DNA sequence: CGTAGGCACGTCTGCTCGGCTCGAGTGTTCGATCGCGACTGAGGA
């Protein structure tokens, strides 16, 4: 979580769509809000 | 010769004691949120 945080919103972004989020979560550009998910797709 | 006064079982009576269940009551542990300070990207001076 805290690793996900220094993870910035350039990696946390690129790696949202690596994962096949789709572009609208990528897209609100919410570095906090891309973490919580980027964090439940991992969870996944 | 007869004829009424003492010995074994059977079943019930009653009290004592020990054990088992069971639920009330009380203390102990652990996840589930609440709040605080802080982290960390973010659009205007």
């Amino acid at each position: 979580d805290a690793d996900l945080r220094r993870l910035s919103l350039k990696n946390a972004k690129q790696l949202l769509r690596k994962f096949g989020v789709p572009e609208e979560e990528i897209k609100k550009l919410s570095r906090w809000e891309v973490i919580d998910v980027v964090r439940t797709m991992s969870t996944e």
